């Protein structure tokens, strides 16, 4: 699409933690509509977000965010009493800031990047059970002028599953040749993984796109990741390669053999996918 | 050192998959010349490569490449019917492109980098058996103006082996002090590793060399890598450190202890290596 | 903040390998004062360091450094006889260099970075026993103009411990809001880890700080690391987030559950830490 605007808006959302079928737990923006991964939160540097949070579960839960600014009262840990008791409510406050020159001449890094939020108190005091059960979601913070995508897809390697899905059950994502597609890639649990995409590649830097001819970042199609790592990128679907059912998978061999695979289904403008028969 | 020219040539090559001794399999450019790792393929951005492929083994095999442009018919997977039956032949086509500005002003990244190719169908439909057996090889794509090396060596951490060699059997690589030496480093299998070189270091970026004083890339001598990761770099052999049998190894302690170790043998101009006495 | 000057000095230090309580082993700059991690060595690009080394132990030991310039005789390995026999002495020499252009015009990377030293011969020919026992320490090489910190803290994930400490025993580090705090982060052993710091973030590049608005490095608060990896960064304590007990931990879930955790204790300018009430 276009470009991200300058931030500075004070935003507000309601968030709920809720049980889902099969022992799962999820975040949602409306009661009864929790999802795994949780809802995508998008902010422009400078924006503030007040998360009006409610725990609808029978066990305590919390909300811990990576990368963004928050005071200790929004750490989301039992250790500083910022979790939410069953049936309880709490306002978590997330802030973001633009980069800038400090008075002493140093450069303050901004909040922009591919981040995520997750539980920190279900099962253990590091949220091992909550994360296992699905209490995680993506956060994107944009810098003014960042290129905006046609669509964004979140892929979470959570131990031996993608997005808590059963082995060999996706997710699949659909695009048309030429679409600007953004991927947010988060890892959770116990294991390291390597994320691989067939037919596409990106830059190993903040936006996943080279800034121009002077950017020396490695261009990659395979990336090692460990628990609580996050990164993201944009690709032009099918660019230089055409339509097709382009696989993505963890490249740890036993993981790909045991279901950590999905498809990036890139259609021609006429809606067909060459060589794909499901 | 020389410099890579602009690409745009159409090239052909023949490649075979063959069984090797002891359950191994490898790729080669000629029959009976299969090797692990497979042959090094070097391209300049814009080059097209037609790989005339032949499966001489008794089980299906394929060729899947990282990084390069290919249509879905050269994916090299059973899922897309781009594998090769026993005794069969197939032409895989790889393309590359230069970076440049798109119609809308965004910057399209080029193909240049350190890449690799491997099997995708032996044992499992992700090539777990074929990769284990040795079916992997390096691909280098160069950008116009890239610095060219005096020699290139490929180091593959394939599970707990280097290049499928028996434990504690190298490989070793020879150079003379001052040689410009290129390393392609690929990882395969189940395990993470950390690649370490004694006496040398490189930049954690596309070429392994800093572009100049503005490049903030960390300079490293140790790098974590996982299955199907690839990177590469160039060093000046012995620069600031002199001749010697310079160790490289995985730094995961049990892996180095079990034999994931080799030597970068850097000779003085008279050909000697001080303090080198292999046992 | 201060700024690093150009290097070029020749320095010498004594270092000792010593047994410590509980079967541990450490390096120290004075006899009887070994520590785990070993002493922080700081150099400016161009400096030379002569390490006058003594093995006080009953087993061979060595000193292997990452990143810095050294000849094969200071490799610290048995195979080229650069280890130190029990009771023995040896001078290890480390050199560093500035970046610049070679005679052919190519750019040579300098020595600056976050590095480390460790044993290479105790237990195995790769120092597996020595590293496990505590024979590791940090080295920082600074480039002219690098920002200098108010304090530097070294965090080593040595297998399932931080700095060889028992589980759930820190270390904790103290600062005041606004302090410029440098972290050196080293990993050793058999396992991968992911280092995470609550409330703070850094740039994934040489210094951990962006050079300016044109540096495209990812800004992160979580980093995967494996044996013998080293990186570092600086943060302004509490910047944009305030005082408090800010946790750092490995984010591998069973590792944090088993106590690879510590606290960055950031005090208010009046000396208090909000929300931090540790049990007696
Ligand atoms: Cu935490
Ligand atoms: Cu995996
Ligand atoms: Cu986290
Ligand atoms: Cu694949
Ligand atoms: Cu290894
Ligand atoms: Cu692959
Ligand atoms: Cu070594
Ligand atoms: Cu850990
Ligand atoms: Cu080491
Ligand atoms: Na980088």
């Amino acid at each position: 699409a276009g470009a991200a605007p300058a931030g500075g808006e004070v935003r507000r959302v309601t968030m709920y933690a809720e049980r889902l079928a099969g022992g799962q737990m999820g975040y949602g923006l409306e009661k009864g509509k929790a999802s795994i991964p949780g809802p995508l939160i998008e902010l422009n540097e400078g924006d503030t977000l007040h998360v009006e949070f409610e725990n609808t579960m029978d066990v305590p839960v919390s909300l811990h965010v990576h990368g963004l600014d928050y005071e200790i009262s929004s750490d989301g840990t039992k250790q500083n009493k910022s979790h939410v008791e069953p049936g309880g409510t709490r306002t978590y406050t997330w802030r973001t800031h633009e980069p800038g020159r400090r008075a002493d001449g140093t450069w303050r890094a901004g909040s922009a990047g591919y981040w995520h939020y997750h539980d920190h108190v279900v099962g253990t005091e590091h949220g091992t059970g909550g994360i296992r059960n699905g209490l995680y979601g993506p956060v994107i913070v944009r810098r003014k002028g960042d290129v905006l995508p046609d669509a964004t897809h979140t892929i979470v390697f959570n131990d031996m599953t993608i997005n808590n899905r059963p082995a060999h059950t996706g997710p699949n994502f659909e695009a048309t040749v030429g679409d600007r597609v953004e991927i947010v890639m988060i890892t959770h649990g116990e294991a390291y993984h390597t994320f691989h995409m067939h037919g596409h590649r990106w830059a190993d830097n903040r936006t996943g796109m080279l800034t121009g001819p002077d950017d020396p970042s490695q261009v990659i199609d395979n990336k090692i990741c460990g628990p609580a790592d996050s990164f993201g990128f944009q690709i032009i679907a099918g660019e230089g390669v055409g339509a097709g059912a382009w696989m993505y998978h963890c490249h740890v061999q036993s993981h790909s053999d045991m279901g950590m695979v999905g498809l990036f289904l890139v259609k021609k403008p006429d809606g067909t996918i060459p060589g794909y028969d499901p």
